[PDB]
């Protein structure tokens, strides 16, 4: 009948290396559903004007972490028919990094946030971060 699917929605800071127009980290409104990440400039522009969307299934997920430096970065390496796209996500705190990273790591494997091991994945990441500090 009625079902409910989990999503992530928040503002993240994003950098795109190989976009040959100059642009560093911008705060965008970013939404994660199923195994696809979509980022937008503004909330009003959600959901049907995607500045960028990408299916993370099959991609490389590179953690880029320095807890003492308040660096919570996720590097997504997405293959394409014309080479690799890179998408760098910077989160605001440890909780946000844990949710967003758990989601990216599962999605890379084709598993969604509905998979029963997503919660233990978040909590596992939080533990990781908390013990480094």
């Amino acid at each position: 009948s009625l079902t409910t699917i989990p999503e992530l929605k928040d503002h993240l800071r994003i950098f795109r290396p190989r976009k040959l127009t100059l642009k560093g980290y911008r705060q965008y409104w970013v939404v994660f559903k199923d195994t696809t990440l979509s980022y937008y400039k503004s909330q009003d522009e959600a959901p049907g004007d995607p500045t960028q969307q990408l299916n993370l299934k099959g991609c490389e997920v590179v953690p880029d972490v320095n807890v003492s430096g308040q660096k919570f970065c996720i590097k997504l390496l997405v293959p394409s028919p014309e080479g690799m796209s890179e998408i760098y996500l910077r989160c605001q705190d440890e909780q946000q990094y844990a949710q967003w990273m758990a989601a990216c790591r599962l999605a890379s494997k084709g598993r969604t946030m509905a998979d029963s091991s997503y919660a233990s994945e978040v909590q596992a990441i939080l533990a990781f971060l908390s013990l480094q500090r």
